[PDB]
């Protein structure tokens, strides 16, 4: 009954090699035979990730067709086509097709193609079976198999390491940092096994081996591992619906319910009085056509696409419309430190000498830009012997070479090379000829070279060593103070240890340097502080974002000290900020987690599950978080969040393909510009949505009043479709691209639970609809003769409705600002739209085939003057209301 239990990474880490092998029934030397691996694979399945399949585009088209409004429109179309009204039916189906095409384009998936996650997995693996090392695919691996790891070989599964010599594994897939973690074979205590990064005896799937060789026993395959859990979380997580999308859905369902109730009561009251079935069906089709605003989604999609292109011009790639729209009104921003805040380039910032001098080094990156200051004085070359000796020791004893701003070697060594180059000592290494080399190993933690001067070979040999302070100070016997060589005392070691501890508490990496004639008689020069500094201009941008309405959080993969130091540098750890680890996050209840999340801003040692839990807790109380990252765990976090902001030209492909916006030439001012553009687009969307809703309900209630008060249909489906789609479009697009005011880009972001329709907005909409209905009814009653539909009456009604809609759009162009301050032809797009609408109306009135199609007569100059003068009535009362509310605001101020 061979039944292997699932050995977690923690439990395997605690268990020594013998018990792990006994539980897994795995032979460390001879490996597994084919029968046992076949049976285990038959039980545990394959070591493969199933990406599954998506749904075809036609299913999405059908689902978009499944809207209740689309059913109502299709019912109206089928009723029209069943009544020998093929022209009206054709127009209705054309409008329906356009509407669903626009909706599908707007709601089209951004082509995630999330198979990049299943590519940081080796296709082959060097496994040992039946005492023979065989080249097999990783998909054939099973728990209990023995896998040999080499340099450049990607870890194919979770392995319990039992043999390892100087094994450094790149773990930038679960931690997200390119710091090779040393791997050991001894079991780990349960006290330090809280974090994944502390598991030095476990080789995780998807990680790359940088140096050394090792052999491990598989403890997990496929979906029962760390990478498997990450894949499960990514696959089972979908992008939440944006607050804009939720508001649009609520408005649509409310409109559908209202229209259904209205048409039901209209049918009931018509049947109570008694009407012909043909006329009842025609009236029902009329209200069905007038109930659905067809141009609103088209205008929304067009204006959002225009904003997306404008931000693309502003160096911001956008793939989906509503997600960036809700990002424009985001509340919380979470960003990774290693890959987004810091540029992932170790730089020396603090230098401490044996004499006791403290030196601060400016500049970021592997470039000569930057100065070394001591007591406020810039030191160049060999000006200060104390600092110069440390720089020389770090420079000659260095295997790293920096070419055209790209580092080849260890990042800490590159930091020393950059520090030397900033001081003008970039060519010092060529001046010395190395005779003996002692390398940097995880067992020794120190690097030394024996070199003699190139032009002064007859000078005695000088030895330079760098490494950890504890190991370096052993070989140190003397120290230099003010040019004099003094013997090392215990007090000197004490103060050096205190300085090292102080530097370590500030998130700096402590490296010791020493020099002397022979090993064991070396002289200690001092210590250097190496940290990952933030990018340039990042602090000012973060301050600008946090100044108005944004509370920026922080998720960090390093320990508490580095996160605290980075937050203090940015300003997120001033005096009272707290740091919470992932184990604490998973410890308390979700209610306590939601209580503790908003009052903290620093997170250290966070797994992908920890980031997902933090994002869910932030979104639980109601907020629009903006997660930012560049790693696989970061990518999972962005997938969990509604909006995903990635890092361009410096992040992984998985994060780029799993995000929403790609930030080439990574800036935060671009994020601010995107937020301002989103706010302006939301304001314009509200404006033209209000205009379209007012027009739609005005037409609906006008038709209802005409039906109740017993006149025939004034407008058919074709007239309403022509008004809504062809001519009401460009004005709404111009309103969508209306220039923004100085008060829109400012002010804290709005709460996400609000609705587009407000009390004042709906009151103005109702007033405008009532005015339009009264005008249209008066015109129809005046131009009606013996209950006979005259082509002149139809033309007058059409022109009056067109003019009223145009003037309503003009009045709804802006709120609480009138048209005098903004001025006519401010953007000239509204002027072009008005001119086009006027030309189209004139063509409809005068062109003979258009007259025959629309059943309209020819108008005179007097009729045009009458219709122009009567139309401006709504504008006067609109400006009166605007002045009234302006006066109310003035007296309230
Ligand atoms: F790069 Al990280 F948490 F520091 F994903
Ligand atoms: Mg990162």
């Amino acid at each position: 009954e061979t039944m292997i239990p699932v050995l977690t990474s923690k439990k395997a880490s605690e268990l020594p090699v013998s018990e792990v092998a006994s539980i897994l029934q795995a032979d460390l030397q001879n490996g597994l035979n084919k029968c046992e691996v076949s049976h285990r694979r038959a039980f545990h399945g394959w070591n493969e990730f199933d990406i599954s399949e998506d749904e075809p585009l036609w299913k999405k088209y059908i689902s978009q067709f499944k809207n209740p409004l689309i059913m109502l429109l299709l019912a109206s179309a089928v009723i029209s086509v069943l009544m020998h009204q093929f022209d009206d039916a054709v127009s209705i189906t054309v409008a329906i097709l356009i509407v669903v095409t626009v909706a599908f384009v707007q709601e089209y998936r951004s082509e995630k193609s999330l198979e990049e996650l299943s590519k940081l997995v080796p296709p082959e693996c060097h496994c040992v079976r039946e005492g023979k090392l065989e080249h097999t695919l990783a998909r054939d691996l099973v728990p209990g198999d023995t896998v040999c790891l080499s340099v450049g070989d990607r870890v194919p599964a979770d392995l319990r390491l039992f043999e390892a010599v100087d094994l450094s594994i790149d773990e930038s897939s679960l931690t997200g940092e390119t710091t090779p973690c040393s791997k050991v074979t001894a079991p780990q205590p349960a006290a330090t096994n809280g974090d994944l990064a502390s598991r030095s005896n476990i080789a995780f799937m998807g990680t790359l081996v940088r140096c050394g060789k090792a052999k491990g026993v598989v403890i997990g395959t496929g979906e029962n591992s760390e990478f498997g859990e990450v894949f499960k979380m990514m696959q089972a997580e979908e992008a939440p619906k944006t607050p804009l999308q939720k508001s649009m859905d609520l408005l649509g369902k409310q409109l559908s319910f209202y229209s259904f109730g209205i048409i039901g009561i209209i049918m009931l009251v018509g049947w109570l009085l008694g009407k012909d079935i043909l006329e009842m069906f025609t009236i029902s089709v009329s209200l069905a056509v007038a109930a659905i605003p067809e141009g609103l989604p088209i205008v929304v999609t067009v204006t959002l696409a225009l904003g997306v292109m404008r931000m693309v011009k502003k160096r911001a790639i956008v793939k989906k419309l509503p997600i960036v729209e809700t990002l424009g009104c985001c509340n919380v921003i979470c960003s990774d430190k290693t890959g987004t805040l810091t540029k992932n380039e170790m730089t020396v910032t603090h230098i401490f000498t044996s004499d006791g001098l403290h030196a601060e080094v400016t500049g970021v990156g592997y470039n000569q830009f930057g100065e070394v200051i001591v007591d406020g004085d810039v030191v160049h070359g060999f000006y200060n012997p104390a600092v110069s000796r440390i720089v020389e020791a770090g420079c000659v004893c260095n295997d790293a070479v920096i070419r055209n701003n790209t580092l080849m070697g260890k990042p800490t060594e590159g930091a020393l090379i950059a520090l030397a180059m900033k001081m003008g000592l970039d060519g010092l290494q060529q001046d010395y000829i190395r005779k003996a080399e002692y390398p940097f190993s995880s067992e020794q933690k120190w690097m030394a070279v024996k070199c003699v001067h190139r032009t002064q070979q007859d000078r005695p040999e000088i030895c330079f060593m760098k490494g950890a302070y504890e190991q370096v100070i052993k070989y140190c016997t003397t120290y230099q103070s003010k040019g004099q060589t003094l013997t090392l005392t215990q007090q000197q070691r004490d103060v050096y240890q205190q300085e090292k501890a102080r530097m370590g508490s500030a998130g700096l990496r402590v490296l010791a340097l020493a020099s002397g004639p022979e090993l064991g008689q070396l002289t200690f020069l001092g210590l250097v502080g190496i940290i990952d500094p933030p990018r340039t201009g990042v602090k000012e941008a973060v301050t600008t974002l946090i100044a108005s309405g944004v509370s920026i959080k922080m998720i960090t993969g390093d320990s508490q000290e580095t996160a605290v130091a980075i937050a203090s540098r940015l300003g997120l750890y001033s005096k009272t900020s707290q740091s919470v680890s992932g184990e604490e996050i998973d410890a308390m209840d979700v209610q306590q987690l939601s209580q503790i999340v908003p009052k903290v801003a620093v997170f250290y040692r966070a797994s992908p599950r920890h980031k997902m839990k933090i994002i869910k807790s932030l979104q639980k109380n109601g907020s629009v978080v903006a997660m930012t990252g560049d790693g696989v765990n970061d990518a999972v976090a962005l997938k969990a969040a509604d909006i995903g902001v990635a890092m361009g030209q410096t992040g992984t492909d998985v994060c780029k393909e799993a995000a929403d916006m790609i930030l080439v030439d990574d800036d935060f001012q671009t994020i601010m510009s995107a937020i301002e553009e989103g706010k302006g687009i939301y304001n314009n969307i509200k404006n033209f949505v209000r205009f379209q809703l007012s027009t739609s309900i005005a037409a609906l209630t006008l038709i209802s009043l005409a039906t109740l008060m017993n006149f025939p249909n004034p407008l058919n489906a074709m007239q309403i479709l022509w008004i809504n789609i062809i001519m009401d479009g460009p004005p709404a697009q111009s309103l969508g691209v209306e220039p923004v005011d100085k008060d829109v880009i400012r002010k804290p972001p709005r709460n996400w639970k609000d609705s587009i329709l407000t009390k004042n907005l709906i009151l103005k909409i109702l007033v405008s609809s009532i005015i339009i209905v009264c005008g249209t009814l008066f015109v129809f009653w005046r131009e009606l003769r013996d209950n006979v539909i005259t082509p002149r009456d139809t033309t007058m009604t059409f022109t009056c409705f067109v003019f009223f809609d145009m003037f309503n759009a003009l009045s709804s162009r802006s709120q609480t600002k009138s048209v005098f301050e903004i001025g006519l032809c401010s953007n000239r797009m509204f002027c072009y739209a008005v001119l086009g609408s006027i030309m189209g109306q004139l063509l409809v009135i005068y062109f003979p085939p258009l007259q025959k199609v629309f059943q309209t007569e020819s108008l005179s100059i007097l009729d045009l003057l009458f219709l122009l003068g009567l139309t401006s009535s709504v504008c006067i009362v609109a400006e009166i209301i605007k002045k009234v509310e302006r006066s109310r605001e003035k007296i309230q101020k």
